[PDB]
């Protein structure tokens, strides 16, 4: 898949709003993502005793991950399809170190999108959440395949 110029604008238009508070945005996505998928933050070594959203919320090393997350996800996004670089050391850490299926992937997928909803109604009308979605399923797409390279899951 490719996205147009259009849409990749639709999508870097709401990501600057992002960027005007990344470790707020971090924390609240994945908390969604906690709070919607369980199983999620067992993969997290250093949070998984986390019991509530209060903990969640008071974690500092909750809301540095976020902002690991997040500046990777950005650094992705602005090459606008041109991140094969930018994929290789993600997709090995994540197939080979942390080992997170796809379907997690998609997950925080969902928790981006419904956080960007949430906070920016404005920039996120029905028109840039599909550019969204689209740039974050070429993603999805793209370390599948480095995935399968890699030995794990496709
Ligand atoms: C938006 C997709 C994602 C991005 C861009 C992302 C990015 C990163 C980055 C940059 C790091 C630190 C360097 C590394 O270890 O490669 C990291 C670490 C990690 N990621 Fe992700 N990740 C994503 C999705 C996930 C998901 C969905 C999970 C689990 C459900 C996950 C679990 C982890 C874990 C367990 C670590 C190590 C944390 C620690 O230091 O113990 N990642 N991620």
């Amino acid at each position: 898949m490719v996205l147009s110029e259009g849409e990749w604008q639709l999508v870097l238009h709401v990501w600057a709003k992002v960027e005007a508070d990344v470790a707020g945005h971090g924390q609240d996505i994945l908390i969604r993502l906690f709070k919607s998928h369980p199983e999620t933050l067992e993969k997290f070594d250093r949070f998984k005793h986390l019991k509530t959203e209060a903990e969640m919320k008071a974690s500092e090393d909750l809301k540095k991950q976020g902002v690991t997350v997040l500046t990777a996800l950005g650094a992705i996004l602005k090459k606008k399809g041109h991140h094969e670089a930018e994929l290789k050391p993600l997709a090995q850490s994540h197939a080979t170190k942390h080992k997170i299926p796809i379907k997690y992937l998609e997950f925080i997928s969902e928790a981006i999108i419904h956080v960007l909803h949430s906070r920016h109604p404005g920039n996120f009308g029905a028109d840039a959440q599909g550019a969204m979605n689209k740039a974050l399923e070429l993603f999805r797409k793209d370390i599948a395949a480095k995935y399968k390279e890699l030995g794990y899951q496709g």
